[PDB]
């Protein structure tokens, strides 16, 4: 559950340059 | 655990309409 959350964050943090 | 990351990358693919 921790991976998958940070997985989320850094996807997150990804899709915040456009 | 899959299937709530392609589901997740759907939504993000989705969420560049907006």
């Amino acid at each position: 559950l921790d991976s998958f959350k940070e997985e989320l964050d850094k996807y997150f943090k990804n899709h915040t340059s456009p």
